[PDB]
């Protein structure tokens, strides 16, 4: 030998140790700059080692430096990936952009959604870092308009209402879609009538996810739509302080087994962000006979004002029925037939201007027999238990 030829550092790389002349048994590591790695026969490596042989030749040839590949970006549920070039580059320094599926979803915290391929082969966002953005369900924004009591509801104007039916489709309660997977309803909808001689709620009384289903995007009471989504039930949670005899905290939460596809006919209703006032106008909807002579063919609605707590209590006091602070009343005049509005668990909503958003004020309560509640319509004051609901479902407006 015994000297080996001068070595050429690869592009975007280097060689160590850097000697003026190399002689037998000398060794060198070939490495690459930040964002690049050594490429030897399609195997990536931090360094590759060469040595000077006795005959004066190097053990191998200088490999090359290949740019790092962040590979395929993480999937954003309800979101979209938009590359910053027509070639969809997933390599070092390249960028992509996450966008939520408008208008049915919006990005949480309005994160830029921009991710860059880092030197360590990971897509990184300035704020979240490695974590992906969150696409939230847009609530209370109906896509169909209102033509402008008692009256059949216009198709598409109540995309949040849920029908709690038997496995065959027979309704027995109402409900509202919250977030992506939750149905808020009345606690007394989720258990069989208790024994008058032993009025205590027990687990066997509760009905199971196998006993009923949820139907969304439904307009006709008995007829079928193409918009109807029949979903199975996963689990149910009645309010911890639900009293089936006084109907205190008569609110419950149904976790759907599979989530509905959000569209022009199926969207969640917004949670309350503040208490309601006396005289405030609300809308109550349902499929029951309600204030009608006979059962309707389509969903029904009625715009009625809120009644101040006190006046309600006073009207029910002579009947030994205590209207608790977790309850809200509505209607026009006591015994005015509009105290029978809605189905148990059904929604009571109102408009938040100029937010142009609808939100849930209460759920129909005190049972499905209006004779036992003819003074005023009593509902589970959602505002009162917003914390528990938000705590359990993890839902945000």
């Amino acid at each position: 030998g015994n000297e080996c030829p001068e070595l050429q550092p690869p592009v975007h790389g280097k060689i160590e140790p850097s000697q003026a002349k190399y002689f037998f048994k000398d060794q060198v590591l070939v490495s690459c700059d930040t964002g690049y790695k050594v490429l030897k026969d399609n195997v990536e490596m931090d360094t590759f080692q060469i040595e000077c042989l006795k005959d004066g030749t190097w053990s191998n040839k200088i490999p090359t430096c290949k740019i790092v590949d962040c590979r395929a970006p993480g999937e954003l549920e309800h979101g979209l990936i938009t590359f910053s070039t027509r070639n969809n580059l997933t390599t070092y320094k390249s960028e992509i952009k996450y966008s939520c599926q408008e208008p049915y979803y919006k990005m949480l915290n309005n994160n830029t959604g921009i991710y860059t391929c880092s030197a360590q082969g990971v897509w990184m966002n300035k704020v979240l870092g490695r974590s992906l953005p969150t696409c939230l369900p847009v609530c209370g924004l109906p896509k169909f308009s209102r033509k402008l009591n008692g009256r059949p509801a216009q198709k598409g104007t109540t995309p949040w209402i849920a029908m709690l039916s038997h496995l065959n489709g027979q309704p027995f309660c109402g409900g509202s879609l919250l977030g992506s997977s939750w149905i808020v309803t009345a606690a007394h909808c989720l258990h069989q009538s208790l024994d008058p001689e032993d009025p205590t709620l027990r687990d066997s009384d509760l009905l199971s996810p196998s006993d009923f289903k949820i139907i969304l995007g439904k307009h006709w009471r008995l007829r079928s739509d193409e918009n109807e989504q029949h979903l199975g039930v996963k689990h149910t949670t009645l309010h911890p302080q639900y009293d089936p005899n006084t109907f205190e905290n008569d609110v419950a939460l149904v976790e759907l087994l599979e989530s509905p596809v959000l569209n022009a006919f199926v969207m969640p209703i917004c949670l309350p962000e503040g208490p309601q006032q006396e005289g405030a106008m609300v809308i109550v909807s349902g499929w029951g006979k309600q204030f009608l002579q006979r059962f309707p063919e389509t969903l029904m609605e009625i715009e009625i004002p809120i009644v101040d707590h006190s006046t309600c209590q006073k009207a029910y006091a002579p009947l030994k029925k205590k209207v608790t602070r977790d309850m809200i009343c509505a209607g026009e005049k006591e015994g005015g037939k509009d105290a029978c509005a809605g189905d148990s668990g059904g929604p009571m909503v109102t408009l938040n201007r100029e937010r142009g958003q609808w939100y849930l004020v209460g759920t129909v309560s005190w049972g499905d027999d209006c004779g036992k509640k003819d003074r005023y319509g009593v509902y589970s004051y959602i505002h009162h238990n917003k914390d528990w609901i938000q705590r359990v479902t993890g839902v945000r407006n």
